[PDB]
């Protein structure tokens, strides 16, 4: 597949939903490394997100931009990154070769839970994407 | 001051050294938001770092690059970021208005310690830089 659709798509959304419930994050996305959104889910209590195409293309651009740093420091790429503001934070984890799990969260979501469930979710989504894409 | 020199410089290096000891990080740097290195220290057990001007300019470029994301998500800027590879990770924390504390570390440095002491160090270095620069 070049697009995630059908049962893989259905399962990916189900994983993103459970990830929101387990973390308390606002928004959860699986995106490819070109910034295309493969699946997304938003907590019913959260404000409408920013345009998710923009968000995904900036996350994917930054993820590519950071490889220079990982290589400067002697590794191939980073696998995970957390960016924290006063209120809002952004978690991104590799979901296999060609996808990234993105979680947007506020202070009400314990960063430890965001990381712990986020990692499990990226593995599940990697498995789905490996078989599908 | 436009450069950190004299007693402020001396104290900043002393803070970076204690930060390496408290964290177990490889390399510690205070850099300005233009990527200029104000102070740096390296653990005696670690390999020679990558060119620290390059490292600082890439860290500063990325920090600027990420503001678009923070603003997309409704805040002014991120205050802190962690990037983790299989072995190496990179911690960056705001040190006041015009500087960033950077810690480069491997698996032997507990991320919790890196964050906890890193935050204290960025506050101390902010204080030094506020009075000096």
């Amino acid at each position: 597949s070049l697009v995630l659709y059908g049962a893989p798509y259905e399962r990916a959304v189900e994983v993103l939903e459970e990830t929101l419930r387990e973390t308390g994050a606002r928004y959860a996305l699986l995106i490819d490394r070109k910034g295309f959104v493969l699946a997304h889910k938003e907590a019913l209590w959260a404000p409408k997100p920013p345009p998710l195409d923009t968000l995904a293309t900036l996350v994917a651009s930054n993820a590519a931009a950071t490889q220079a740093l990982a290589k400067l420091l002697g590794e191939a790429r980073f696998q995970e990154e957390v960016h924290q503001g006063e209120r809002m934070g952004l978690y991104v984890d590799e979901a296999g070769e060609h996808a990234l799990l993105v979680l947007v969260f506020d202070e009400t979501a314990p960063l430890g839970k965001v990381k712990l469930h986020g990692k499990r979710a990226a593995e599940a989504l990697a498995r789905i994407a490996e078989e599908a894409l």
